[PDB]
């Protein structure tokens, strides 16, 4: 049973999911005026806080949460340590919403206790391609094709409850006074991931793996030497062996991400984008704002042979604490981002991800199976991992879709 899942205008079961043929909202149109401007009710020692995402105070007491108190594995081995430039950099593209960033702390002394942020997106969210064919075969194109437009809605991510108060109901009173916060601003959808499987997902893929510094990777118990590998005389050499990258990338011409390649930049993303049943658009500052270079947060490269931008790869950094382990405080983790190749085969552009992601000290390569980032899985030896990325609405009806044919990534 969710007694609180259950509340909520999410599809309830997988079943009621594969019944659903058309794109749109669940529950029933409603007004900002039908909306409570006061707060959602909360026990009197506790208080609702809207940190300032820019201000490095306030970023630094949302960080110091997160650090404690995050996403970690089931072992109690690693923890997220998004950093407080990262934490900026998520939460305040352009056209933020301060007003969604939500925490809750102890109101006698201050201490925080909870947090959840939206940012805004513009997704397309329309019907996707298989059932837009199912509709035509029965003559029902316009209800397919009703919410085709991108639309305005909300991303959530860093829901986070202390250690010390969970189990206690207060998420859902977080997700409900986020859900309050944005409706208040007339968007009545949410799209969210979570490593968990809640009621119910319309995606879901598989994290992948690609091991750039193996030796740290076992010694931490990320990684184990496998069983194919005892039959060496040194285990351990043969797999750094297995490894082991260029020293420099290997294309000819790919240099950081300037501004000047904004334009060029967002036309062949949203070009690419295209293809795939679900994925942002983005305007030339959000290209700016997600891809261009940032210290420590993202590092994004693009192939310009002859002046011209025909390719561009991008990655960002979440360090993960290392709980247990004595001689390492750190796993630091590389993601795949954003990405386009028009020039190259995407394998090859992606492998000077890994060399450039090695290059700068990080110790494994991550992604989940959307895009098309199964298209150079085995020759660039990623591994799947335990991990799943699910992928929900809030408040719309989708068709199940394949982690292929999504192209939203999230952070
Ligand atoms: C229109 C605008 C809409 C805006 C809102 C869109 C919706 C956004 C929804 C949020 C998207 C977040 C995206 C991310 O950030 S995913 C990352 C989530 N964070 C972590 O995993 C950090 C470590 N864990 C924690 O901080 C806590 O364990 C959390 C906060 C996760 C739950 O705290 P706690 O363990 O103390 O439990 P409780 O007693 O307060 O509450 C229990 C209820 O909460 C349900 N639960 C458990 N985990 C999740 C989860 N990851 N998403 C949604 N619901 C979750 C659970 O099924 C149960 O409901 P029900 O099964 O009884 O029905
Ligand atoms: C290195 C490491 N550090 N940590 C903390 C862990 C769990 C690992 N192991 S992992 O790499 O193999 C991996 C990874 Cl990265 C991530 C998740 C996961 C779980 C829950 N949710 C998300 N969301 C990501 C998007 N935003 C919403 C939450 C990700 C699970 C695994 Cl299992």
């Amino acid at each position: 049973a969710h007694a609180f899942w259950s509340t909520q205008p999410v599809p309830q079961t997988e079943d009621e999911d594969e019944k659903i043929v058309f794109a749109g909202p669940m529950d029933e149109p409603k007004t900002v005026a039908d909306i409570p401007e006061e707060p959602y009710p909360i026990a009197s020692t506790f208080e609702w806080w809207t940190p300032n995402m820019e201000a490095a105070d306030d970023i630094h007491a949302i960080y110091e949460l997160l650090r404690d108190n995050y996403v970690e594995d089931d072992d109690s081995m690693f923890r997220f340590n998004y950093s407080e430039e990262f934490l900026q950099w998520a939460l305040c593209p352009p056209n933020y919403i301060p007003d969604w960033h939500v925490a809750v702390r102890r109101k006698a002394d201050k201490k925080l206790l909870a947090f959840i942020a939206g940012v805004p997106v513009t997704l397309r969210m329309g019907t996707p391609k298989y059932m837009k064919v199912k509709a035509q075969e029965k003559g029902e194109g316009e209800e397919a094709a009703k919410y085709d437009e991108p639309r305005h809605i909300c991303e959530i991510n860093f829901l986070c409850v202390h250690k010390q108060l969970r189990e206690k109901r207060l998420a859902p009173i977080l997700i409900k006074e986020a859900t309050r916060r944005v409706n208040r601003t007339n968007v009545w959808q949410a799209v969210y991931t979570a490593g968990v499987l809640l009621p119910t997902p319309y995606a879901s893929g598989q994290y992948f793996h690609r091991s750039l510094n193996p030796e740290k990777l076992v010694e931490i118990r990320f990684s184990g030497i496998p069983a194919q590998y005892q039959k060496f005389q040194n285990p351990m050499a043969m797999l750094k062996r297995n490894y082991q990258l260029p020293s420099a990338p290997k294309n000819s011409g790919l240099r950081e991400m300037k501004p000047s390649d904004v334009p060029q930049v967002r036309r062949i993303l949203m070009n690419y984008l295209d293809s795939f049943d679900v994925g942002p658009v983005f305007s030339d500052a959000e290209i700016s704002h997600y891809l261009l270079p940032r210290d420590g947060v993202v590092f994004t490269y693009v192939v310009e042979n002859d002046k011209k931008v025909t390719d561009f790869f991008s990655f960002y950094r979440i360090p993960s604490t290392v709980i247990g382990n004595s001689n390492y405080n750190l796993l630091n983790a590389a993601y795949v981002h954003y990405y386009a190749a028009t020039s190259i085969p995407l394998h090859q552009l992606i492998l000077d991800l890994l060399i450039v992601a090695h290059s700068r000290g990080f110790d494994v390569c991550n992604m989940v199976e959307i895009l098309d980032n199964r298209s150079f899985v085995e020759q660039l030896k990623f591994g799947a991992g335990d991990g799943h990325l699910r992928y929900y609405f809030y408040n719309w009806a989708y068709p199940k879709i394949k982690p292929s044919q999504v192209a939203l990534v999230m952070l």
